[PDB]
């Protein structure tokens, strides 16, 4: 529990909180398209062609892509997070599309469902 | 190791728990240049979803996640770390 | 031209660009639901009720809202970015219903259109 | 009068001129603690709408104005002063 959680039933429930929406994406519709995630991307700010190929990306799978918000971290490296919206396939497909760009450092995803 | 990073804090809330996203402002307000921004989805009648990005060493960190995890009305509060 | 803007044909080009989106808006279709706008907020911090009333009256126009992002400014000042698509009508609806919150100190309108 | 202030600079541009957004960022990058945060949204196949969140003087806002403003490939720049 020591990043340092408070106590014994508090690093539990938090697990619970990311089985449950883990079981949610297992057994629901595969075709579902509804359901949202956040793509969170570290990369170089400074690739050639990077940033298009992104804006590309994102534009070829339209509707999916709700908005995405961006930190210039410094000289070298930009964050962002990108909400999606699709079914699961739609937002593999995209989060290895982009986590396979030359210059992307990291590309994590996090599923949200709705309660 | 003390460093300075960033992390993103993603929350679903209930969009209708009284003083919950007050409290949760209160919290983002007192912790100054810890938070960079919010971004903020409604995603229907009864939940939001937020991305909350953070800055400080993963202990200010962790403070934060632990003081908006915590809220009443808080459904799902998961950090990703750099 | 002295804020100070670069030359003669600069302030000028920046006004016909506003007029053409602005032209826009007046002679399109009433009822064109894509139309897209920014809403610019700043707000007090610690007003008690007024982040869920502009939560609640968000999500009550639901699909017009696409996104906000917000900066805690300091102690008494949040400011928002408000993404909103639908036709004038139901945007300058939203723009009114929040400008009208008690604690809203600043609530303006950027209208986009598309090229 | 000298003051630091917020402002937000909305931008619309073509999502297809090759070393625009590259453009936008190198000047956002280079201009250090005077960008909070861009918010993007991908409005259709030939359009960008940003919400890019400024800090600055009233000079340093429009110097920022200016360089993003005349890039080509931005159809669309007008800015929102607190
Ligand atoms: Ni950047
Ligand atoms: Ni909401
Ligand atoms: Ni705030
Ligand atoms: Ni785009």
């Amino acid at each position: 529990i020591i990043n340092g959680y408070s106590s014994r039933s508090e690093l539990v429930r938090d697990m619970i909180r990311e089985k449950l929406v883990e079981d949610n994406w297992a057994e629901d519709n595969p075709n579902d398209e509804s359901k949202i995630a956040v793509l969170v991307v570290i990369y170089d700010a400074h690739q050639r062609e990077l940033n298009q190929r992104m804006i590309d990306i994102q534009h070829a799978s339209g509707t999916h892509v709700l908005c995405t918000t961006h930190i210039h971290m410094d000289e070298h490296n930009c964050l962002e997070t990108i909400i999606l919206q699709g079914n699961s396939f739609e937002i593999q497909r995209l989060q290895l599309e982009i986590g396979g760009l030359r210059g992307v450092k990291f590309a994590k995803l996090t599923k949200a469902s709705s309660f």
